[PDB]
C-alpha cells in the first residue's frame, strides 16, 4: 500500500520514519550505515562538545513544477518517477542533496550549519528560476538537526537500558545500542557502547547542546570501568 510514486505518499515518507528525517539517505541514495556515517564528519562537558552532522530544511517554491523539464536542465540531476515522485538535485557548494516535488515544494539536507542550509536552499530556487519558473525562495523552515558527540569512554548501556528503561528501548532491528527518548528537550539520541551519540529530532541546535549537557551526567554514571 506505500507507493512512493505518489507525492503525498513520497513527500511523508521522508519525515514518517521511526526516526523521522534522519533517514532521509534512504530516499537519495543500510539501516545501521544511515547512523555510523554521522559519525564520520571531520570529528564528532570536560572538553567534549557536539557537531552538527546534517540539517533538513524545507521551502516551498510558490509555483507548480513539471519534474521532467527539471531534470533535464539540471547539472546533477535524477528523476526516476516510478520509483520516487520528486527530481533529486545535488550541488557541490555548499554539498547538498535537494528533493523536488511537482508541487514547488522542496527539501534540502546534507548541509553542516544553518547558513549553509539556508544558502543551498537559495541556490536550489535559483537554478529552478534559471530554468524557467516562476519559484520564489519562501517559507524556508529548518526541519531537523543531527548532532553527532563522543564522550571517549565506553558505557554499560546494559545498566543503562535497566535504570533508565522508562526513557530507553533496545531496539535490535531498529539499532544495535541503546535509543533514549529524552523528554526536555525532545531528542533522540542513538547511543553506542562505545561512547558515541548521535543526537536528532532537533528544530534548534541549543536542543542539542541542551541533550547533550543532561544526558553527559548520566553516562558517565555508568561508565565502564
Amino acid at each position: 500500500k506505500t507507493n512512493l510514486a505518489n507525492e503525498d505518499e513520497a513527500y511523508e515518507a521522508i519525515f514518517g520514519g521511526e526516526f523521522g528525517s534522519l533517514e532521509i539517505g534512504s530516499y537519495i541514495g543500510d539501516q545501521l550505515e544511515m547512523v555510523t556515517e554521522l559519525l564520520g564528519g571531520d570529528m564528532v562537558m570536560s572538553g567534549i562538545v557536539p557537531t552538527l552532522q546534517n540539517i533538513v530544511a524545507t521551502v516551498t517554491l510558490g509555483c507548480r513544477l513539471d519534474l521532467k523539464t527539471v531534470a533535464l536542465h539540471a547539472r546533477n540531476a535524477e528523476y526516476n518517477p516510478k520509483r520516487f515522485a520528486a527530481v533529486i538535485m545535488r550541488i557541490r557548494e555548499p554539498k547538498t542533496t535537494a528533493l523536488i516535488f511537482a508541487s514547488g515544494k522542496m527539501v534540502v539536507t546534507g548541509a553542516k550549519s544553518e547558513d549553509d542550509s539556508k544558502l543551498a536552499s537559495r541556490k536550489y530556487a535559483r537554478i529552478i528560476q534559471k530554468i524557467g519558473f516562476a519559484a520564489k525562495f519562501t517559507d524556508f523552515k529548518i526541519q531537523n538537526i543531527v548532532g553527532s558527540c563522543d564522550v571517549k569512554f565506553p558505557i554499560r548501556l546494559e545498566g543503562l537500558a535497566f535504570s533508565h528503561g522508562t526513557f530507553s528501548s533496545y531496539e535490535p532491528e531498529l539499532f544495535p545500542g541503546l535509543i533514549y527518548r529524552m523528554v526536555k528537550p525532545k531528542i533522540v539520541l542513538l547511543i553506542f557502547v562505545s561512547g558515541k551519540i548521535v543526537l536528532t529530532g532537533a528544530k534548534q541546535r541549543e536542543e542539542i547542546y541542551q541533550a547533550f549537557e543532561a544526558i553527559y551526567p548520566v553516562l558517565s554514571e555508568f561508565r565502564k570501568m
